């Protein structure tokens, strides 16, 4: 796809067999999803946002599909304003910025 | 240009006679810069995300040069940890997401 930015770049993802809406956010280093259940063990992670640093749960090697493109990578789970697909998975699906 | 997301998409901008480094951020609705002086009227606003909200000053119809591209729009000013170019100005330089 070519996605313009006149509206928020909201796309459908699939994780855990479920469809969700998520934002493609080139300013996010990481992928951060709203509270959900994921398999396996998690590790602690601190992330810095606009308002401060917060604790999230880090899950590694998770299957996730983004606009139909398959990815397997790290997913953080915590109190985020919206599901965010950040650069760790945008790089996997081959996303670039162009102007 | 075609900008990779292996690293943060950092570029040089010029605003108010100052050269600054800023993040091209598709998850930000509006542009947010670190504390600086700008001309004209402003109004307060709150913006938020992980970690909570911050108060910013909203200036409209500001000129910014981004990679040689001149773009006019709203700039929010406040205690952001990084200078952010948001969608409101990315559209003006014809920036898209591509995968
Ligand atoms: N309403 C607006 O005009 C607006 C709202 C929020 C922001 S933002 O400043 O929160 N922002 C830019 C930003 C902030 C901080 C960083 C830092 F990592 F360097 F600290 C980098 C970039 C947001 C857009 N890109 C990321 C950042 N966050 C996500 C976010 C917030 C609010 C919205 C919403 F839809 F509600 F408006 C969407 C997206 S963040 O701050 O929550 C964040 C999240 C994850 C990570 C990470 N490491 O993966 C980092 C930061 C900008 C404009
Ligand atoms: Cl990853
Ligand atoms: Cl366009």
């Amino acid at each position: 796809p070519q996605i313009t930015l006149w509206q928020r770049p909201l796309v459908t993802i699939k994780i855990g067999g479920q469809l969700k809406e998520a934002l493609l956010d080139t300013g996010a280093d990481d992928t951060v999803l709203e509270e959900m259940s994921l398999p396996g063990r998690w590790k602690p992670k601190m992330i810095g946002g606009i308002g401060g640093f917060i604790k999230v749960r880090q899950y590694d090697q998770i299957l996730i599909e983004i606009c139909g493109h398959k990815a397997i990578g790290t997913v953080l789970v915590g109190p985020t304003p919206v599901n965010i697909i950040g650069r760790n998975l945008l790089t996997q699906i081959g996303c670039t910025l162009n102007f």
